[PDB]
């Protein structure tokens, strides 16, 4: 793809720097060309004494997904002129609680509360993440202690005499609150602790994230400073934060300042939440109550929060953050001896380099290049080398990943197809059918010993009322019938996921399951519905795919990307149900194999209380 060898870090910066600038300009253009205007706001001083405007935008399934934290710029327009400008940040996006975007605006005064149409939602571009990428390339080139010198040479592809990191290993490598390790995982931990640089590779469910949590536990039990743990996406970092919390380490989850409205299983571990509960600093406590219920108290509250952050950050055992989030100014002046990056194959190399240059002497990279890769909008940058992850470049350089092969997530039948198509049948099972026979679940499949079937459903795929996305109302109905059948059978709502490629299908499934659901509306609200991105590195007991397209033209998500389908088929533990049109999905070498294998196992069925289909 691109020459993996480099003379020095100056030359490295000169290659990657322009690539990053190419990506920064491209999606600056794209963001500023995504303006809506015919929208109607919904003003109200939200119960936390801060103005929170609501609005609905046309359903568009893009790759630049509007996330919680993005800066948005309102604009009152039309004939009736308190015409002004107002800036805020996204406190909520389309989800299970209705498909309405909320923002929490900074200032609350000049904004007219005349809830009146003809506004203009502009997506404010931030160079933040690209600035951090460029800054990290500069630190690699200029800062002598950015990396250990061994790692400096190994990252540039130089020939280096091997170094053995000396340390007192533990007697036993399994960590307390995590699963008992394999021989392969025990080997991975033992080997990793004594190498300055290591890659860990492995198919879905093979304990990469658990093994990473275990490694971070032992690195923390050394006398060093805080271990830095990263992943490219917020979802993957939450997965890792949770496993590390289970070992009993003092964890701090750093996130961007605007993403404090997020709620995950370990949201309480976040820095902004830990600071609210500072029992050692009652005075920022007094000021925090003040902002809820001035100008001088603002600069004092600001510096008081800066002090509390420094205290928890410098005194933590582990700091979990996004790769890009490692370049956060609050982590400036800090250095990290040990650094691990889960899901490293999902990041571009400059993004992945943001944490690395903060003093790395021991570096662990965990990945799977058959799962989600980097997202590069600009095709020119991608072709010029930005699409290759750090992990993958080191593999070309000859470092051999420690490999995990035994999965413990899925049922043998579920892992059968993904292994043969994506991993050459080299993904095997450390769990059997007896282990994945859901306890307290009276449901019988169209073929026992095989918790899976492709439900056939031809239907009118149409466009979304507002937007460019697609949906399939006939399938949606069938997906609620499957969801209702699983819930009555014993399955808990929070252990069912529904993956679908399109935004129009997601939005429709949320409203339709709640309104027209047989059971309580609160139960369908508890069932997650999203694209594969939402389930990155995660697992549910049951998954339901909803392939929307019943037409001729290309798809987008798991319809035409091998990476995304693999991830879609490897989230389930106890069973998976795919819903879609066999004919429409057939025009795709990957999906035509799926339909063949399912027909051979006598699970290509149709019509409630079902039987085989041709
Ligand atoms: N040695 C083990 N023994 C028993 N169960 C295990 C073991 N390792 C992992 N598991 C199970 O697998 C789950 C953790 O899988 P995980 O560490 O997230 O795999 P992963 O490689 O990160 N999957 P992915 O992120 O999709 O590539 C846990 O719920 C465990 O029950
Ligand atoms: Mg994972």
């Amino acid at each position: 793809p691109l020459g993996s060898r480099y003379e020095d870090a100056y030359q490295y910066q000169n290659i990657f720097g322009p690539l990053v600038k190419l990506e920064a300009d491209y999606d600056k253009k794209l963001k500023e060309s995504q303006t809506q205007d015919n929208i109607t706001v919904r003003w109200d001083l939200g119960l936390n004494k801060k103005r929170i405007a609501y609005f609905t935008l046309p359903k568009t399934d893009s790759d630049m997904r509007l996330m919680q934290g993005d800066e948005i710029c309102l604009r009152y327009k039309g004939d009736l002129a308190p015409l002004w400008k107002g800036i805020g940040h996204v406190i909520k996006v389309p989800d299970n609680y209705g498909d309405e975007i909320a923002i929490e605006l900074r200032s609350s005064v000049g904004a007219p509360v005349e809830v009146t149409h003809n506004f203009q939602v502009d997506f404010v571009w931030k160079s933040t993440s690209f600035d951090r990428m460029q800054s990290a390339l500069k630190t690699f080139a200029v800062d002598e202690t950015s990396v250990s010198g061994y790692i400096y040479h190994k990252l540039l592809g130089h020939e280096v005499e091997d170094v053995i990191i000396k340390c007192q290993l533990p007697k036993r490598f399994t960590a307390q609150g995590l699963p008992d390790l394999n021989h392969s995982q025990v080997y991975a931990v033992k080997t990793v602790l004594q190498r300055p640089l290591s890659l860990i590779q492995g198919p879905p469910g093979t304990g990469k994230t658990v093994t990473s949590a275990t490694i971070v536990y032992h690195l923390a039990r050394q006398g060093n400073g805080p271990v830095l743990v990263c992943a490219p996406s917020n979802i993957a970092v939450d997965q890792l934060t949770e496993k590390i919390h289970q070992t009993g380490l003092k964890v701090v989850r750093l996130c961007a300042k605007s993403r404090e409205a997020i709620d995950s299983p370990v949201s309480f571990l976040a820095l902004h939440n830990q600071i609210r509960n500072m029992d050692s600093m009652p005075e920022l406590q007094k000021l925090q109550q003040l902002k809820d219920e001035s100008s001088a108290d603002e600069k004092r509250y600001r510096a008081l929060k800066r002090t509390a952050e420094r205290e928890l950050l410098m005194n933590a055992d582990v700091i979990c953050c996004t790769c890009v989030g490692a370049g956060d100014p609050r982590l400036a002046k800090m250095q990290f001896r040990s650094i691990l990056i889960d899901e490293s194959t999902q990041a571009t190399e400059p993004e992945c380099m943001v944490p690395v240059v903060l003093g790395a002497k021991q570096l662990i990279l965990v990945g799977d290049h058959c799962q989600l890769g980097p997202v590069v909008m600009c095709k020119k940058a991608a072709k010029a080398g930005l699409s290759q992850s750090l992990f993958e470049r080191l593999v070309v350089l000859g470092i051999r990943p420690i490999r995990l092969q035994v999965q413990y997530r899925m049922h043998p039948a579920l892992s059968a197809f993904p292994s043969n198509i994506f991993y050459e049948g080299s993904l095997q099972n450390g769990v059997t059918a007896a282990d994945r026979v859901k306890k307290g679940f009276d449901f019988q499949w169209p073929q026992p010993d095989k918790p899976m079937f492709f439900y056939v459903t031809q239907g009118q795929e149409e466009i979304a009322s507002s937007g460019t996305s697609y949906l399939n109302r006939t399938e949606a109905a069938n997906v609620e019938k499957i969801t209702t059948k699983l819930l009555k059978a014993g399955a808990k709502p929070d252990q069912i996921g529904i993956i679908t490629p399109y935004e129009g299908q997601r939005s429709y499934l949320v409203q339709y399951m709640q309104f027209s659901g047989s059971l309580h509306t609160k139960l369908y609200q508890e069932v997650e519905i999203a694209s594969v991105d939402a389930f990155q590195g995660r697992e549910k007991d049951f998954i339901i795919l909803s392939c929307v397209r019943a037409n001729e033209h290309q798809g987008i998500g798991f319809l035409n990307d091998p990476r995304r389908l693999n991830v879609a088929l490897t989230r389930a533990r106890y069973g998976v149900i795919i819903v879609g049109n066999p004919k429409a999905l057939s025009k795709q070498p990957l999906w035509n194999h799926l339909l063949n294998y399912y027909k051979e196992q006598k699970v290509l069925v149709e019509g409630p209380l079902n039987n085989l289909r041709e």
